[PDB]
DNA sequence: AAAGATATCTT
DNA sequence: AAAGATATCTT
């Protein structure tokens, strides 16, 4: 499948290479700060030529967001088949030590889930699937090409799964003020094998369609996947 | 002086990608996301070149929420401490400057250290022009960059800063909407820092708020005018 | 505009 | 946890 050839790849790739600083066209080298905003920058950019391979060997087109602040960082289709689109999007987080329980922030749930074509470069519609290629990173002078090996990399350990949107979905927030969906916390192996809390996908975007945005708000509607399931036996109520 | 160094440094001193230490070169994206993190890993090299010749030490950030990104200081001077933090937006200008209410109002909120501490806050700014799923060998010259063309100036924030928010659910301070040519010279609205500073603590999130306040300078001084009331 | 998306973190 | 910072763009 698509899914096993590019988790495949993804897997390969993180093994066979540390990205250590980006190079000038005069070949300068510049190291990496150790933040996750330059982290999910640089694991963005390593992940688009192996998304774009894997898509061609299986006669996908790939798409990118022609204008900022639009989800999915890929859409991939078949030609043949424009209303089965993939939406395959990067998230990153970091880690202290390797194996402690870690949490993405899963988008926005006021934008696309709620309205088709808020933010997203083609209508909700269109995709019937949403991957999330996560990267964890164990957190930790200019040079030239003839020092590659001597740059110190900003990160100990990297790991990365794919999995779909909804089954690594919590029933918190991710955040505040900018109103994501949070991830289950959990750890890496739970990622990989998908253990969520959402039955279906439906369950998943019926919760998150319904959330209300501050817990003032919350308090008399539901706060988790239990208040949820109560008051949907009691008739939305 | 510190200052003079650091912005013949900077225009003095064209990234073209990520390179891994097996030598694959992987192009640069087009967003500014890209761009922003590219200018600040850039600057870094040059800051602490600079700030050494001077006798300064540099210290990032641990917390990664927390201004500025650049603190520099002598350690016989700890209450002189420089603030440098940087900017960036494209051109195919306003730049984004910061919270208000974080630590202009609280002096120890998401700030290395306590305000109070710092003497000046310099924003280096870098504009860029708009214009591959390749990898790339250590074939550098063929690797197309995402911008036709990068400018940065070093100012201080206070000279800058405008009077509109530049954004909302984020509270942050806008620049002044001009040609890049005046923030180089400093061409801004604030008549010191002092008024720079009363202006933003006091600005009010929403429009409903600041209807009965003030939402432009002007009305700033004409609340000044009526007793803060 | 002013308000709220894009992504992730901190307490 | 919930709420609000970090940066910047879009409508
Ligand atoms: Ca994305
Ligand atoms: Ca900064």
């Amino acid at each position: 499948s698509l899914r096993s050839d590019l988790i495949n790849a993804l897997y390969d790739e993180n093994q066979k290479y540390d990205v250590c600083g980006i190079i000038s066209a005069e070949g300068k080298i510049y190291p990496l700060g150790s933040d996750t905003k330059v982290l999910s920058t640089i694991f963005e950019l390593f992940s688009r030529p192996i998304i774009n391979k894997i898509a061609e060997k299986h006669g996908y087109i790939v798409e990118e967001p022609k204008q900022q602040n639009h989800y999915p960082d890929f859409t991939l289709y078949k030609p043949s088949e424009p209303n089965k689109k993939i939406a395959i999007d990067i998230k990153t987080t970091y880690t202290n030590k390797e194996n402690e329980k870690i949490k993405f922030t899963l988008g926005g749930y006021t934008s696309f889930i709620r309205n088709n074509t808020k933010n997203i470069v083609y209508p909700f519609d269109q995709y019937i699937a949403h991957w999330i290629i996560g990267y964890v990173y164990t957190r930790v002078k200019t040079y030239n090409i003839n020092e590659l090996n001597e740059i110190p990399k900003p990160y100990k350990g990297v790991k990365v799964f794919l999995q779909d949107k909804w089954v690594i979905a919590g029933d918190l927030a991710g955040s505040g003020n900018t109103t994501n969906i949070g991830s289950i916390h959990a750890h890496y192996k739970d990622f990989v094998e998908g253990k969520g809390i959402f039955d279906s996908e439906d369950e998943f975007l019926d919760y998150w369609r319904n959330y209300e945005r501050t817990s003032q708000l919350r308090n008399d509607k539901y706060n988790n996947i239990s208040e949820y399931r109560n008051w949907i036996y009691r008739g939305r109520k």
